[PDB]
């Protein structure tokens, strides 16, 4: 589990979204496994605006933050998981590392802020849903 709290937005994995998230929906995209809902309180996370390929992610299933290199956000074929069939997922970045279903929502961060959240796992790889192209999270 986990979210990003920027401005009056909450960013979560679409497959973990709550009733309250859908009842306060701003934007969602199945293909990216992302959903954004509106918040009453201001959040304090900063979204990275960069093309970094190194950062640190939180892995709840190891209680550890791991430094990783990660790929450019792309359309990647993902194996079936407990929450999606095998499919193409867009705006996904891979690293070599551990990720199980409960790790979804863990933050990937670089020197510029939050890059994205854990979304995929298995096969010795971790996949992150990028948020750096969602420039509207910085305003409004
Ligand atoms: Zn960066």
């Amino acid at each position: 589990s986990g979210a990003i709290y920027v401005g009056n937005y909450r960013v979560v994995n679409r497959h973990l979204a709550t009733h309250n998230d859908w009842a306060n929906l701003v934007w969602e995209d199945s293909s990216r496994d992302l959903l954004v809902s509106s918040t009453t309180a201001q959040g304090c996370d900063t979204i990275a605006r960069c093309d970094c390929q190194t950062g640190v992610y939180y892995c709840s299933s190891r209680r550890k933050h791991y430094p990783v290199s990660f790929s450019k956000p792309s359309l990647i074929f993902v194996e079936a998981s407990e929450y999606y069939p095998a499919r193409y997922q867009s705006h996904l970045m891979l690293a070599v590392g551990h990720s199980e279903p409960g790790d979804c929502g863990g933050i990937l961060r670089c020197q510029h802020g939050v890059v994205g959240i854990v979304s995929t796992g298995g096969n010795g790889l971790v996949g992150f849903a990028d948020v750096r192209d969602l420039l509207w999270l910085d305003e409004e």
